[PDB]
Order: structure tokens, then sequence, then C-alpha cells
């Protein structure tokens, strides 16, 4: 499989879903635009602008060997055989995964050879034990957060009776696990429990819808799905004329990808994306992204291909422009950036202890000692969040987690028939929504 | 820690033992683990000195091995098993073990990077039947999901309708549960409570889940889908508390004496699950004739010795005592150790037999031996009678298609026999379907 490598005096690894997961035969399926392509693009965004701080690393040059997941822990986990065996390359930290699935597996061979590892996206409440995952780090909070947010929607509204969908595996069924518990503790019962398989099929998913309508009084069902998940078991939905009331984790999110094609099974959902905003200068960045200029991301013209419909081979690649087409900030993009920045600012103040006289990487870290880097640095890293807006800070909790903050999104028909997510509330330890925004609340 | 079993040979078998206990908060191990782990472990080495003896496996190869301790604890078992891939980054053929699901799980994950077969004697996980993500893993035992069945009808068959639950966290206690709940749920079994043990518990914690399951009165039958030490501190805690309760556990409690041992009247009236084996031949007097002398390839014997007999080597007169003195009872899983060792060299001598017909000794096709060859085309396919097996039996070793062993268990009862000593008692078996005799149950 192909690699992007970044020269620099310490290469950071990166773990993305480049690609979906494939088929029955192959581990890697279609380019993954938004959560893939988007954050690998981030990460690169970030390494080039601290690269040309003058305030962070002025004589450390910050290279990369980033992987790609295909969206698959067992795919994820013989790619990152590349960050270890330079120790049976030379890896100082890792920025990923996206799954938690990845993140988890990829963690138990990291941590064998003390390389630090930072997540952007992996919200998985196992991740928070020290004593399991003591080389992980993450951007983003627990699911033990969104899981009380979720409760606390359906309180709100009084949905006393409800269905549940999880993803199989950590992140899903963990997830619905403590929404569960959080549920029964505000009075709220489950009516039924459905499982989404790491390999459903079409069929599958409609066996799923199905079940889900053998309990008629649950009209309210809870996801705690992966994005492709979500997006079947609503395809499924549309297909069989059923009618819900999603409620879902951030696996879903604000994605139009989830939604498209079944805007009508998906309006009046609810959906949480952990709070974020869009960073301004990367929008720039991405837009100018040129099949011709940007090689050193190796999957880039197979992304341009599949995003503009055209062949290389065929020449009708280059009427194409990111510029001439309208950009959608993937909502992560921040916990992205605030990874890779956690991680400089990191080696950074081990730069000052151990390197007093001097910018350049002194004889102290070579090489950089990974225990001391995670244990004494990253976790004791607090700044100002980059590219923030007029505040925002990055520092890790004593699980190494970010914090339990949450906005709350509505998935509505407009005026006009187009379809949006709309921001209706908030959760930080506490609900905050606004239903004058939710078309169907009273 | 950091010793290592190492015996050399043509073709190096890795091992993986629970020799110690999991240790505190800050040590990763703890005390010597004399039945699942030192026996286990001498298993695996009587059945290699076995094998190396044979004129009829592996006659020109000699079998070595690189056996490690676990620790019992997933983390430490992994830092040791990067031992059997350091060379392919000694050579490892293939590994035996471990014994925790939680640990055989986080090995193959890693093994399976090198194609490195591996055959576990004691981890019943329905996770490890997944070939898309276990593709090099088989076992000499059965999936879970016969363990739960049996104990849904066990409860089914005694009108037990209104029950508790007890996992273990992890792919072990908790899938365990959910499988057993699945087919108690069909037979119209409810579920009271359903409480969870962490991996780092503490003696109050246990009396919360004591309590907590006490908090449902009506239920008094717990189910336990727990690894021995959760199962030893949960009874401990119900001794502690004066706790009541009709115990229907898994295997993780078997049949095990430590499990019991000071808390035998909150135990009496327990029904206990192990996977069907009987004592292997020859393995008692290897076992006996053990001395801190003559047996210096186990490192951790010394150790266990001092446990055993509670004294010193550094203070002496730990000599003058002898394992032949003490009862010998065979741990349940000893058949299930001897005969993955045993499906290993079959294997083995039956890929010589295919890719080096010219001579006995290890050819070119075989330099290295091919990992993916070796469990696809060999260890999926032997069929061999259980060596060491017991007077007129016809037991055979195999694995069917995802390499797996057969679903057949022996059901027990934790009793109070005339002797005044508290013991277990065959009650029962599984084999598609329940056969138990009332008979021998004292209520
Ligand atoms: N929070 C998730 C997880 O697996 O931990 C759910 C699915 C996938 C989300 C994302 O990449 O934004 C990540
Ligand atoms: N069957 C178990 C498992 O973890 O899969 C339960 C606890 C531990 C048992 C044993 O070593 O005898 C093994
Ligand atoms: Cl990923
Ligand atoms: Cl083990
Ligand atoms: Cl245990």
């Amino acid at each position: 499989k192909k690699v992007l490598t970044l020269e620099g005096d310490l290469v950071l690894g990166g773990l993305f879903p480049v690609h979906q997961k494939g088929g029955p035969a192959e581990d890697c399926g279609p380019v993954n635009e938004h959560r893939g392509i988007q954050r690998l693009e981030a990460m690169l965004f970030a390494l080039d602008r601290i690269n040309r701080d003058p305030h962070l690393l002025p004589g450390v040059r910050l290279g990369a060997h980033i992987l790609d997941s295909c969206s698959k822990d067992t795919h994820a986990l013989e790619q990152a055989l590349d960050f270890v065996r330079a120790s049976l390359t030379a890896i100082t930290g890792v920025i990923g995964g996206s799954y938690s699935d990845v993140s988890i597996q990829v963690a138990n061979l990291l941590r064998l050879f003390q390389i630090p590892q930072i997540s952007y996206a992996s919200t998985s409440a196992k991740l928070s034990d020290k004593s399991r995952y003591d080389y992980f780090a993450r951007t983003v909070p627990p699911d033990f957060f969104q899981a009380k947010a979720m409760a606390e929607i359906l309180r709100f509204f009084n949905w006393t009776y409800v269905s549940t969908v999880a993803s199989e595996g950590d992140y899903g069924e963990t997830g619905i696990e403590a929404f569960e518990l959080e549920a029964r503790a505000r009075n709220i019962s489950v009516a039924t429990s459905e499982k989404v398989g790491r390999a459903m099929s079409r069929a599958a998913f409609e066996g799923v819808v199905r079940a889900l309508l053998q309990k008629p009084s649950a009209r309210v069902a809870v996801l705690f799905t992966r994005s492709e998940d979500a997006r079947e078991l609503l395809a499924a939905s549309q297909r069989l004329n059923a009618s819900f009331t999603w409620v879902a984790s951030d696996g879903w999110g604000a994605l139009e990808e989830v939604v498209a094609g079944s805007e009508g099974a998906a309006e009046g959902a609810i959906t949480i994306e952990l709070a974020s905003y869009p960073i301004s200068d990367f929008a720039s960045y991405f837009q100018s992204l040129d099949p011709w200029n940007n090689s050193r991301n190796p999957w880039f013209r197979e992304f341009w291909e599949q995003r503009f419909r055209c062949s290389f081979r065929q020449r009708d690649c280059a009427a194409h422009s990111l510029r001439a087409v309208p950009f959608e900030q993937e909502s992560k993009i921040m916990f992205v950036v605030n990874a890779v920045y956690a991680m400089a600012h990191a080696l950074h103040n081990m730069h000052r202890a151990l390197c007093p006289n001097t910018t350049r990487l002194c004889d102290a870290m070579r090489p950089v000692n990974g225990r001391r880097l995670y244990k004494d640095f990253v976790l004791n890293v607090k700044f100002d969040a980059p590219f923030r807006p007029a505040h925002n800070e990055v520092r890790f909790d004593r699980f190494g987690d970010g914090i339990g903050r949450y906005n709350i999104f509505t998935y509505l028909r407009a005026g006009s028939g187009r379809y949006r997510y709309q921001k209706v509330g908030y959760w930080a330890e506490g609900l905050t929504l606004d239903t004058s925004l939710i078309p169907w609340a009273s």
C-alpha cells in the first residue's frame, strides 16, 4: 500500500480513514472525501503552519508518515507496523485514528514501543482507562458525556419509550450501554436494542428496520452508529417507507453523505456533534488544492477523479476546481489541528527543558523518549487553540481526554424545499435547547 | 518480570501461561499461580518431552520452546509476545496459548501480522471464532455459545426464571453473559440485575456487587461468567456479608479449589461448569517427581515450591519436602494443553510428510515454515487419537471449519461430603442437550 511521507528532524505518524471499508474480498473501498481526505489535509495544513511558526519549534522541522486505516481496525494495525519496525523510519508520536476500534487496536501496538498517540475523533469511553491506554490521549471527550446529552434530549421532550441501534464494536456498543444507563436514570425505557454488524448487507439493514417496526409505540430510534451504518439504516427505512424520529450521535453528526438520497426518512432527526468551529485558513488552503500541485498527497488524484467524476487518462479533470464549488468544512477538522498542535507544543516544551542552548535537536532528544514525552509533556500542554474565533484552549485532563461539550442539530426541509442541518442546542454539564428552531417542536 | 523459559530445537514453539496472578496497581505480576499456571506450563514441557521421544511424530525434527508468562494480564502478555515476532520483524513456528480470552485475542492480533499459527487450550470466547479477525487462531476448546446455552438450560430445568448475572469485564465475561441471556430469554427466563466486575476491583467494590444482587431478593440465582479470581472474591464478599445465593458458574470458576477455599459456606449448593475432560496418564507421575534441583529448566519452579511449602530457600530446609507427599489434583484443562501441543506437532508432521518427502530432517520447503500453509492446510485438518487418553476411550483431536473445539461440558455441584470436607461432584453434562441427575445433588 502507498504511504505519505514528509521529511523532518522529527517525524509524526498520522492515521486517517482515507478510504471506506472494502467489500467481502478487499480491505479498501472508495475514497472517503470528508472524514478521510479533508482530515488528512488538515494535518498537512497544521504541519505547514507549525513549520513556519517562529514561536513553535523554530529549529526543528516536523515531518510526517501518514497511513490509511481503510476504516478497518485490522487493516490499520497492518499499516501501523511501519510506525514500530524502526525498533523491531523513527516515529516520535502518532495523530489518529478516527474510529474508536482503529485507535484501540493501534494503541495496543504503539504502547509496546512507548509511542505517544493523540486521536482527533475516537470518543469511546474505554480509551479514558490509563492502565490499558497509557500512551493514548485525545482532543475529544469520552462518550460518557455524549450519552448523557442524548438521554437529556429524550427527557426534555418526554420520550420515555424508545428503541436503540448500535454499531458493533467499542464505539457503538459501549456508547449505547452508557445511553441506556443514563436513560433508565431519567425513567426512559428501552423497547428494543438493535445491533449493526461490521459486515452487514442491505437486506440485513431492512431486517433491523423491520425489527424496530415490531415495537410501534417506540417512534424514537436512538443511534450510536458509524456514519455508514446510519446511512444504510436510513436508506433501508426509505425503502420500507418506515418513519422514525432519529436521535443520533457524532458518527452521523451533520454529515450530508448520511442523509443524501434519504432526506425524507431523515427529516426531523436530532443529531449530535462535538462542539467545534470551522478553522478559517484551512478552507482557503483546501480549496487551493490541485491535482497538479499536490503530489505530496498520494491519494489526492483518486479523490479528484471521484469528486469530479473525471479521469486523468481521459484528460477531463482540469476543467474542475475546488475554488469553483462549495466548501463544507468537516466538523472535527478543529480537533485534527489541535491534536497536531498539542504534539508540536509537547515537543517544544520538551525541547525547552532538554536543549536550553540551541534551537536544534540536541543529543538529549536524539532519540525522543516516548515515556517522558507522553507523561511529562503531552499530558501537560495548555495553550490557546490555533485559528480559533474571537475562545478555546487545548489541554488534556487526568484521563488524557478533551472537554464534554456538544452541539445539537436538527435535520429539516426549508421553505425553498432544500434540506439542511440547523444548530438548535448545546450540552455542557446541562442541556440548552431552542425549540423555536425545531420545526415539529411546540 | 523478565524470565523466559527456553528449550532448543529445530522448530520452536511459543508458549503462554498465567504462571503468575495479576499484581497490584504498581506491579504487573503477583503471586505464582500453581494450578492454571505452573501445572499447565509443566504439561506443555511434559508433552514436548514425549513428542521429542516419539518415533512416529517428527522423528528427525526436535521441537523447542519459548514459553512466556502472561501474569494474567493482556497488556503484560502482549509485551512478552513481542519475543514471538521480533525475528520475523529466534524464529517461532507456532504458539500454544494463552489461557484468558483477552490475552489470546491481544496476542492473536499481533501474531496474524506475521502469519504465526496459535492454538489456545483454554480461551473460550466466541469472538475468537471470527476468522476475518483471528485467521491464524485455533483452539482445543469449544466457543462459549455452548457453555452459555448449557447454563440457560440448567436454569430452565429447575424453573429458575428470575435470575441475576455477574460478568468479569471483557470478551469472556460480557459476551458469555450476553449469549446466556438470549438463550434464557427464549426459555422465558428474566434478568433481575446485571453486574460487571471491573479489572481493578477492591474488597469493598465486591461487597457493593453483593449488595446490588441483594437489592433483588426475589432473584436468589446468580449466573456467573467470571474469571477465577472474580468468582473467588465475589464468594469471599458473600461470606463476609452472610449473603446466600444459588451460584450457576462458567468454567472460569469450574471445579477450582482456590475459588471456594475459605468461603465454603457461601459456595455450598453451587452449580459449576467445566469443559469435558479427563486427567491424563503419566502427567501425575511426571508432576509429583519434580524437585528444585532436577527442574532447572522451569525458572518459576523454585518460587512455586516456596509458595507451596510456605518456606524459603534462602533460609533453606524447603528441600525436605516432596510433591509426592502432598495430594495431586490435576487441573481440569491439562488435557487441552497436551492436545494443543500434539495438534501442532501432528500438523508439523503432516506438513513435513508432504513438503519434505526425501528426508526425516527439515528440508528447504520448511526453511522457514510458511505459517499460512501450516494453519490452513495442516492445523485445520489434524485428526488423531488424543494422547495419554484413559483406558477404553475413543477421544480424537480435530478442529471445525473455524478452528474451534467441540461443545461438550461436565456439570458439578459444590457439596459437604460425609467426612465433613467440602468438595465438587460430577452431577451432569451437556453435549447437544442437558443430562443431569438430581440424585447426586444434595438440595
Ligand atoms: N467518534 C467515532 C468513533 O469511532 O469513536 C464514531 C464514528 C467515527 C467518528 C468520526 O470519525 O468523526 C468516530
Ligand atoms: N475459559 C477462560 C477464558 O478466558 O476464555 C475463562 C477464564 C480462564 C479459563 C482457564 O484458563 O481455565 C479461561
Ligand atoms: Cl481511522
Ligand atoms: Cl494467559
Ligand atoms: Cl482471574
